[PDB]
């Protein structure tokens, strides 16, 4: 909107002037997606940052993602506008629980979802995303794996791979994606020709009623091969804007309104403040960077 056109102009000039690149997660408000150089998922953004000349990064998302970017770009300054933006699911897994479960099942590799603390990543055998988790677990020798922090994704991986997936912590889940299956019944009657796409973080009954299950990266490729005029989307509300932007010819309908409060902590105002003050810098110990990079590079190595 034109009322913010002077705010946007100061963001563009400062970003240009100080050599920032702005990376925004798909769950950011539309206003921040519209000012970002690249919008996508966590790993997509971090990988993207490795490729660029900009020595400074403004990251718009939540803490474990900004740290991922820093882990993989450690000589680059990474700032976030709100340091309290975090992932409640990720924060429920701890080093202690991982260590507890490694002892119980010492032959099982620890596969950690990218939505995990940096400290947790130092202890994982490999990282995955919702896009590549099935393939990653498939390529591991073992037929029993330890997986966290999301139980639903773990269970999905178990279904797709046929392997035993021991999920940690107990009842690990994303509250944003706990859609109700009756919501799918309801949209099918309302839009009989619509396709339902939901995230694998969604519970089993929702995944099973959906036409497609995939990551937000996967969602945004579906209309390249599906010609449907209407898609119903089971993930965080920010993806609707992303999808509408990429495919203006289609209609994107939320399965339900689902908002990640932590993702919405970032605003045009605090983003502007961040660029004015070049704060808040993501600072990690060298040793955590060194150790946590290992399972992240292995993920890339395995998928290569
Ligand atoms: O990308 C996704 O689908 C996604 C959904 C929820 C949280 C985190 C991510 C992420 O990997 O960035
Ligand atoms: S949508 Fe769920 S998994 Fe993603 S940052 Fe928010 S609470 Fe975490």
């Amino acid at each position: 909107h034109h009322h913010h056109h002077h705010m946007v102009d100061e963001i563009l000039k400062l970003k240009k002037e100080k050599g920032y690149i702005i990376l925004a997660h798909n769950f950011q408000i539309p206003e921040l997606q519209d000012i970002a150089d690249f919008v996508g998922d966590s790993l997509q953004l971090a990988r993207k940052a490795m490729e660029l000349s900009e020595k400074k990064i403004l990251f718009l998302g939540v803490d474990f993602m900004a740290e991922l970017v820093k882990i993989l770009n450690p000589d680059k300054k990474v700032i976030v506008p709100d340091r309290s933006a975090t992932c409640p699911m990720a924060n429920r897994l701890t080093p202690e629980i991982i260590r507890e479960y490694r002892e119980k099942f010492p032959d099982a590799p620890v596969v950690l979802y990218v939505n995990s603390t940096s400290e947790c990543k130092t202890l994982a055998d490999v990282i995955c995303t919702s896009a590549n988790a099935v393939e990653v677990v498939k390529k591991l020798d073992s037929s029993v794996v330890i997986f966290g922090p999301d139980r639903n994704l773990g269970e999905y991986v178990a279904e797709k791979t046929g392997k035993k997936v021991i999920t940690i912590p107990e009842n690990g889940h994303c509250p944003v994606h706990q859609f109700n299956a009756e919501s799918i019944d309801a949209v099918r009657k309302k839009y009989p020709d619509a396709k339902v796409i939901v995230h694998p973080e969604c519970p089993k009954p929702v995944r099973d009623k959906a036409d497609y299950v995939g990551s937000t990266g996967q969602m945004e490729k579906i209309p390249e091969r599906d010609p449907s005029r209407i898609f119903v989307i089971g993930t965080e509300i920010g993806m609707i804007h992303k999808l509408k932007k990429k495919f203006p010819d289609r209609e994107f309908v939320p399965l339900e309104m689902a908002v990640c409060v932590n993702m919405k902590k970032n605003t045009l105002e605090n983003t502007l403040h961040a660029l004015q003050t070049e704060s808040f810098e993501v600072i990690l110990p060298k040793e955590v960077i060194e150790k946590a990079k290992k399972p992240i590079l292995r993920m890339f190595e395995l998928m290569g």
